[PDB]
């Protein structure tokens, strides 16, 4: 049903990222067979962004908002709440499921 957050260890309980907010954030992408199309954690650089403004994919903007700082988990975002019908020409298929294993570092 869209974007599904499977929690993996708790964030804090109240800092949530809200529209217009830069998140700090590690992630792992993994396709829908399991094998890894891009990692923050190998560029030993967690990624920043602002959320809910339409500049990521829909499943953070609406996946990222349901965490608090600190906490783990996995976004599974299928393909309408990522890269769509046509997919992302060399990196991901057409009507993929997209696996996010996600840490919420900070918010701004
Ligand atoms: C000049 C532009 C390059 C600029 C690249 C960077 C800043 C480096 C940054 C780490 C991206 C990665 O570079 C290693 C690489 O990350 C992916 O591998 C990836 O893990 C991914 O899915 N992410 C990244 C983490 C947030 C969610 C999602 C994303 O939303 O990313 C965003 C994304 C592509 C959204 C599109 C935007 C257009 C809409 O139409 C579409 O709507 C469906 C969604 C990225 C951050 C853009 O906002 C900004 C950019 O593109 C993409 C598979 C391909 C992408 O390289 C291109």
């Amino acid at each position: 049903m869209g974007v599904t957050v499977e929690r993996i260890a708790p964030g804090d309980g109240k800092n949530f990222p809200k529209k217009g907010d830069k998140v700090t954030i590690h992630y792992v992408g993994t396709l829908e067979n399991g094998d890894k199309f891009d990692s923050s954690r190998d560029r030993g650089s967690p990624f920043q962004c602002t959320i809910g403004v339409g500049q990521v994919i829909k499943g953070w903007d609406e996946g990222v908002t349901q965490l608090s700082v600190g906490e783990k988990a996995r976004l599974i975002c299928t393909h309408d709440y990522a890269y769509g019908e046509r997919g992302y020409p060399g990196l991901i298929p057409p009507k993929a499921t997209l696996n996010f294993e996600v840490e919420l570092i900070k918010i701004n």
